[PDB]
RNA sequence: UUAAGUUAUUAAGGGCGCACGGUGGAUGCCUUGGCACUAGAAGCCGAUGAAGGACGUUACUAACGACGAUAUGCUUUGGGG
């Protein structure tokens, strides 16, 4: 999954970290009120933001490095 | 039949033996854990925030381990299938 990732454009990632987590925060509340049914979403979604925080951080050690 | 004499039978419960049960966790067998040592590296951290902890993190969850708001884990190189 971190492949297309190196190729997004730096703000794409910023837009689809929070659209992650509004699906995140949805999931999370229809969890809670009982009809979810699909509880793996959960779990891959956490870890998407995690690929996306941590391409960012290498991104600006990059830029760091540079300068 | 009358006298005189002898001598039983009962087990309320108890004793001994035998048989059959229960309780209890010794004995034997075993090892997941320990004791003493040999050889060879190393001898230990910390303001770039330590040793130790507290709170949290799994879809469901108490304890212990792992982890830290990127949370029952993330990226990458190399093995494995």
């Amino acid at each position: 999954k971190a492949k297309e990732i190196r190729d997004l454009t730096t703000s794409e990632i910023e837009e689809q970290i929070k659209s992650s987590k509004e699906e995140l925060f949805n999931l999370r509340f229809q969890l809670a009120t009982g009809q979810l049914e699909e509880t793996a979403r959960i779990r891959t979604v956490r870890k998407t933001i995690a690929r996306l925080k941590t391409v960012a951080r290498e991104r600006e050690i990059e830029q760091s490095k540079a300068n």
